[PDB]
């Protein structure tokens, strides 16, 4: 029991979404610029050698942040199921008792910096040029580690409460920084990769600072305590609980895209990695829409399961779905009428826009069914019974995917790239359908 600050606890709920969503929308989008507007730099004061350094370097940042991420979500979906179901103090407790396993690992990374770095780095596509670039990319971030975790944690918890607004600003602001901060090193000085890393730490420093305020200084939205508050909850079990399927979902993609990246180092030493790199943030970029809408329910379908207005959550979960679908068909078409002009960033051969958009064609007559397929994820995860979300993640990500690529690549062709996907996802979607008529209780309304 606590003081629900201006937790928008007030059930104003389909503008709860409206208002809740867009902030996501916003900062999500923003930082995505920083990528873009960062990397276009690394493609300058360095070439395409480092652009890949970066990209081989990438999955190892993901391996840390994944861990934090569970941690973050773990908290999110605890802390939501514990307001509404109004244990407002259990909350307080949790927040910090995460901060713990955080500050534990914020060291594990700092250690592994001075340790496991090169070891794993060299461990696959080690082009003696890019080898250093990834190294000089990766060393700082780990020094490093700390600011990094806190802030995705905080930004997850601050959603998990309600401050999508100050979220925005956990985003908007390393963002703007890390531009001018890059410019400052990268091109401004000459500390290239080596230094656009140190930029993107001095980013995560000067947030961390600010997050403390929205948890210490006029500690806003809610229960937020600092002296002995936390130690080592038996709730650590309770968050990992939740996070369990969360940090699979990364380690899944992540630990499978080390593969497809270093396997793209044996053929295309570099030419091709910064076209992995490239074709990603147009997946993610126009994933946002979806993602953002998701993160609106994150905590909405949080304080209404609790013990609260069940009646008013099926409302969410319907709308949840309802909207995502229209942006499902959306992305989809705009991902199949404009797959030309976005292959005009890819302007090369008249066979580049041939099979180069052959894949980019019916590879994605799946998109439109991805809307649900991904909403169903929050509403097993805000609702801290991620045991079916577990079940669910492993379906999409591995157990149907790889076994489908592998069962096409065992001689079936670069069609083994195609079918392997469009048809994988459908099964995940059909599965997901079943996981909801599984619970005539998320949606116990239509
Ligand atoms: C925007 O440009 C960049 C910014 C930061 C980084 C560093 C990568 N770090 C591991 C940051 C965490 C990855 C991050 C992304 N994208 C991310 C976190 C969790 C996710 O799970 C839904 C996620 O989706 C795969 C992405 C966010 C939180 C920054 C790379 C960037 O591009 C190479």
């Amino acid at each position: 029991q606590k003081q629900q600050s201006e937790r928008l606890g007030t059930e104003a709920i389909p503008k709860l979404l409206r208002s809740l969503s867009i902030p996501a929308m916003i900062g999500m989008f923003v930082m995505a610029l920083y990528n873009v507007v960062d990397t276009i730099f690394i493609s300058y004061a360095v070439g395409i050698e480092g652009v890949a350094g970066v990209t081989i370097a990438f999955p190892i940042m993901m391996i840390m942040m994944s861990m934090a991420g569970a941690l973050g979500i773990g908290g999110a979906s605890v802390i939501s199921r514990r307001l509404g179901e109004r244990r407002g103090e259990e909350a307080n407790q949790v927040f910090g008792n995460i901060l713990t396993v955080i500050l534990v690992l914020s060291v594990i990374g700092f250690i592994s910096a001075f340790t496991l770095l090169g070891p794993a780095l060299q461990l696959f596509g080690a082009t003696s040029v890019t080898q250093g670039y990834a190294t000089d990319y990766l060393f700082p971030i780990l020094l490093g580690s700390i600011f990094f975790f806190f802030a995705f944690a905080a930004n997850n918890i601050i959603r998990s409460e309600g401050n999508a607004t100050f979220a925005m600003v956990t985003m908007i602001v390393p963002a703007v920084l890390n531009i001018l901060l890059d410019v400052l090193f990268i091109f401004g000085l000459n500390m290239g990769v080596l230094g656009a890393s140190i930029a993107t730490v001095i980013a995560q420093a000067s947030v961390t600072g600010l997050v403390l305020r929205y948890f210490l200084t006029g500690k806003s939205t809610l229960s937020l305590h600092w002296s002995d508050l936390r130690m080592k909850g038996s709730v650590i079990k309770e968050v990992c609980l939740v996070g369990l399927p969360a940090f699979v979902q990364q380690s899944s993609a992540s630990l499978m895209m080390i593969a497809i990246n270093s396997m793209l180092l044996r053929f295309g030493s570099d030419f091709y990695v910064g076209v992995f790199g490239l074709v990603q943030r147009i997946m993610m970029f126009v994933m946002m829409p979806m993602m953002g809408i998701m993160q609106a329910m994150q905590p909405i379908v949080g304080y209404n399961y609790g013990a609260k207005q069940y009646s008013r959550l099926r409302e969410t979960v319907m709308l949840g779905f309802k909207v995502a679908t229209i942006f499902s068909i959306g992305i989809f078409a705009l991902l199949m009428l404009f797959p030309e002009a976005l292959l005009r960033v890819f302007t090369a051969d008249r066979e580049v826009i041939q099979a180069g958009v052959s894949a980019m064609h019916i590879l994605f007559c799946v998109t439109f069914l991805i809307g649900a397929q991904i909403v169903a994820g929050g509403l097993y995860q805000s609702l801290g019974k991620p045991k079916q979300a577990l079940i669910l993640s492993l379906s999409r990500q591995i157990i149907f995917l790889i076994p489908l690529v592998l069962i096409l690549p065992h001689i079936f062709g670069l069609s083994g790239v195609w079918w392997a996907f469009p048809i994988a996802d459908v099964l995940s979607f059909i599965l997901t359908v079943v996981l909801l008529y599984r619970d005539r209780n998320v949606f116990f309304l239509k």
